[PDB]
């Protein structure tokens, strides 16, 4: 019976046709939040819209590209023109080339830049004007136990999972004064089925045992989180990093 | 109307007579948790539990000394008498004498030590055992931005903040096949009625200036994440630091 | 009277003719580093050879800039060419635009990443396999306290220094076998001539009262720091992050 | 042809008897620094200043519990009387029982605080007040990796030495001002002859897969650091955590 004072306000879902971007629009629409739910795919973001119809929520689905500012503009007067823009989930990420640092092709550390960074900072950019305007809000950013930490051949996405956290702190410094509040939600691997039917079952087994707890993360598991951040019982919650790791990070 | 998955089980509220510990068992219980509200002051903790039983809440009051550990034994005894024990939160601590390091008082050291950090872990030893007997938890340490960052002249209080990071993090690495999770809250500068008793109108600015959101913290905003890292909604969050600080260890 | 273990080797140093990188090749070469002074200004990189070479030290120039994948493979080559490359310090950064996330200029933001963390990325692609090939050396990124915390108006910097951490853990995991150590140091707030120059007298006091020391640091004081790290003596320290900041991130 | 700032001063090695206190004692006694290795052992406190001697520094021992605050006063005055001090390593530290947290004996946890964090408190206080009035110094903690990530079964241990960074920005907040600086070293795990002796083949051959390096820290490493942070070269570094891990925390 878990609910969250997201009420009487949009909400902005970046990459949210599947994975944790799915748990988290269903988990804010169900508190009633009006949730836009943007992604690349048309088909999936409106698949999801019709789950939180079916549910009882308000929901709609804007189609597009995160690395095109325009489409960040976009996505902030299509949420507004639900209700108040008062969150903004900037979740959509890739996971990029599998190399090493000195065989990472120029393009592929570049994309996985633009996406996993530089759309978040355009993201950002219309969602802090809006909800500034409109009185405050929460932005929460999606990083990863790895923008703490390293992990092998992954670098541009380490790298990329790292900046946010400075880019989380200072939107948090500069737009406290307007009672908009930016975190970062940190978690360890998540079986979003891209992971699971990605990996092997001895790849699977592997990562299970780099977490304390034993297994990966659900979605849903993330999107709690991400709820509770983005509700008005986190007011005082501002700038900070938040772990959903089931103890990697901790060893 | 936030709503945590607290219910079917009873909670510990070390220093629950007063401040944020007050805030937290009002708001675990008002969940369906049954809270054991434990304090030195008897009648303090007794207060408190009018309140949740005049909210139409469950819990009861047990006074002692968390520097016992036998206290810490009859606890979680009381505890599991109420309901089986699934949250603890090692909430009681004190402020210490306010001096440089060359000048600290090696009681007021030692003392700030054995309650701050030494009983937190006393309490912890039947917390964690019980839990997992009975299936798994979740215990909340109370710490503060100080656990990670100094302030002058509070050397035994930010030495003793930043030990339960540790703590924590064993812990959590050491119960997870258990399912017992534990997490460590870090609040920046609370507005608790010995803060507002004891600051002057000039020291309470200077420390609403060092939080970006540019006031002190309410207890109920400490209240509220603690209630939802104890809760179902949190199983995948443990071994982890997590800051309500209004941006103050953001700069 | 400081030596260092750094000779009967070449090391490359980005942004060599100015503030900081300039002392950085000054000491590395003073311990008998063969130093590549690599910078847009040829002639700045050239007055710090000319400096070397006048105290006994063997150093050569090469202009250019550093978001030049080709100019990482060619000032590579050029350090290979005076001695085994066993030393490259990613110290070349900009500050880019003052201003809010809000109102920052897409055009800044991506040519303050590019400079600050892309042209680490690039320059330390060869660097690697280079220092792999002769058997191990040491990479240093010159990070900030800026990697760590946020300050306002200077999101892009904040966020790439932030990045720098992660591509500097990944680099260290991933080429550990091979004897390549990675490190970041993070100077908080320098007195270099463009600090001196462009911070007026009420700025400069604000900043200094931010550092627990109560002056800002000396270039001096982070080439020491680099130099060592970069040394045979700082053989078990890879993937590290070390601050040179008088105090303030300890706050 | 690594030499280190350390000369006309005294320096306590606390520990200085065996493995990375002895390795501390060598290195800062060959870069002309006084070293007054204090130790239990009073033999092995002797056979070191004895190698000091041997290869024509400055040294003395003074056996004694550093538990004992009356033993920090009597170390520094020790001190003070080779020269005046300005060089602290609180390094002397046990390890404690390997148990669980909740079956974790209270002595043995009560002992390990004793010594790894209270005994460098205790010790502080002298050494701080010493330093000022001779006009600065620098004093460093000996932390480790589990001052800021876990060990399964050593909670003990880890929780004094999270207690470290803070006891270590508190201290260096408050006497920066006195040009005190406070610093802590956190080595990884190090193949000291102690813990050669202590490893089966098993044991070890898991330690080494856990750091980047793929081996065990030498003390010589540890020793180094140590030795650069307490040198006047390290005068614009103060409150931080240096890492000497192997890349042990960098995933
Ligand atoms: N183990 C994990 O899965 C894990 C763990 C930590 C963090 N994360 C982060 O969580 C977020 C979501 O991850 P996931 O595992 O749910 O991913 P997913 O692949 O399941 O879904 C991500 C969605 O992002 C969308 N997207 C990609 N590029 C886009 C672009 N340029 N513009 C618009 N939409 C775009 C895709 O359509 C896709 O549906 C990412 O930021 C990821 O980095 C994932
Ligand atoms: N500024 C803040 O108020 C602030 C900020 C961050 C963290 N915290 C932490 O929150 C916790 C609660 O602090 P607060 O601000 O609500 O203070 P408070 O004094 O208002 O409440 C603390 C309660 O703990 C009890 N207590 C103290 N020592 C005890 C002992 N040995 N045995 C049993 N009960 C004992 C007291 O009786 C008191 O009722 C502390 O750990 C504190 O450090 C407070
Ligand atoms: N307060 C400070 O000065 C301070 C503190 C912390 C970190 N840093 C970092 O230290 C490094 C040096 O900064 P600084 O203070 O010495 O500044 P600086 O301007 O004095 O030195 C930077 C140098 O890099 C050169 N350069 C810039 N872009 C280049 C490019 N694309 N290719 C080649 N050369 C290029 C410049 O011409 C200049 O010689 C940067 O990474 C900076 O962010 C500076
Ligand atoms: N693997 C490692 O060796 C490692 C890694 C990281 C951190 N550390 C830390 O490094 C420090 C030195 O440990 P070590 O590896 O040299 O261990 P060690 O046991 O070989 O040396 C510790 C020394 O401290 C002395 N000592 C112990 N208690 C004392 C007391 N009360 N008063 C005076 N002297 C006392 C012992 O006689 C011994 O010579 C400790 O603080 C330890 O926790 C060790
Ligand atoms: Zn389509
Ligand atoms: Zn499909
Ligand atoms: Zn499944
Ligand atoms: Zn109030
Ligand atoms: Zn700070
Ligand atoms: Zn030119
Ligand atoms: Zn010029
Ligand atoms: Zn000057
Ligand atoms: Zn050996
Ligand atoms: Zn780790």
């Amino acid at each position: 019976m878990a609910q969250y004072d997201v009420a009487d306000r949009s909400a902005i879902v970046t990459g949210g046709g599947s994975g944790i971007g799915r748990a988290v629009a269903l988990t804010l629409a169900a508190s009633g939040a009006a949730v836009l739910v943007t992604d690349l795919n048309e088909e999936h973001a409106q698949a999801v819209v019709a789950e939180i119809e079916a549910a009882g929520g308000k929901a709609a689905a804007l189609a597009g590209d995160v690395t095109d500012p325009a489409f960040g503009e976009a996505s902030v007067a299509a949420a507004n023109a639900l209700a108040p823009l008062k969150i903004a989930v900037n979740n959509a990420g890739i996971g990029g080339e599998a190399a090493r640092v000195g065989d990472y092709s120029l393009d592929s550390w570049r994309k996985v830049i633009e996406v996993n960074l530089n759309a978040v900072f355009y993201g950002m950019q219309p969602q802090l004007k809006a909800m500034a305007a409109n009185g405050g809000g929460a932005i929460v950013n999606m990083a990863s136990i790895l923008g703490l930490v390293g992990f092998a051949n992954s670098s541009a996405y380490v790298t990329a999972k790292h900046a946010l956290l400075g880019l989380t702190q200072n939107a948090a410094l500069e737009y406290a004064a307007d009672k908009v509040r930016v975190v970062a939600v940190g978690p360890g691997f998540i079986r979003t089925p891209l992971v699971e039917a990605n990996l092997s079952a001895e790849a699977l087994a592997f990562l299970e045992g780099k977490h304390a707890l034993g297994r990966l993360g659900e979605p849903e598991e993330v999107a709690s989180l991400v709820a509770f951040l983005a509700s008005d019982a986190a007011s005082f919650i501002t700038g900070s990093y938040h772990l959903v790791d089931g103890g990697y990070t901790a060893q």
